[PDB]
């Protein structure tokens, strides 16, 4: 499965961040996709946007669609599976289905070292404007 360059990737995702799948929602049959409640531990970009356009649920619990998205290699998950999230507030005309939701932008990471340094490398690269 071909995917973007890191570079790309991290250039149209607004919001990086790294978590814990905590339950599996419902499903998106126009788009045969899912969500998941998702534990953030941390972003590693766009924090400043979910704090103004999410809501969330139990203060550190948002809520990611996207799942299971052919368009992407990595894009499945479990209850209790750890990933960084390259994620976008959903449209408003995702709306109402997909209201105050992150949707998946691209391949979920699993979270290694290797990849906090180097997710944190392209997002701090590129905000070298
Ligand atoms: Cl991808």
């Amino acid at each position: 499965c071909p995917e973007r360059e890191l570079q790309r990737r991290e250039e149209e995702a607004n919001v990086v961040l790294t978590g814990t799948v905590e339950e599996i929602m419902n499903v998106d049959p126009v788009h045969h996709t899912y969500s998941c409640k998702v534990r953030v531990w941390r972003y590693l970009k766009g924090k400043d946007i979910v704090t103004h356009e999410i809501l969330l649920d139990g203060g550190n619990k948002v809520v990611i669609g996207g799942f299971g998205d052919p368009l992407i290699c990595d894009n499945q998950v479990s209850t209790g599976d750890t990933r960084i999230f390259f994620v976008n507030p959903a449209p408003q005309y995702m709306w109402p289905a997909h209201r105050n939701e992150l949707m998946l932008n691209s391949s979920l990471m699993r979270i290694t070292l290797r990849n906090l340094e180097e997710v944190e490398h392209c997002v701090e690269e590129h905000r070298k404007l």
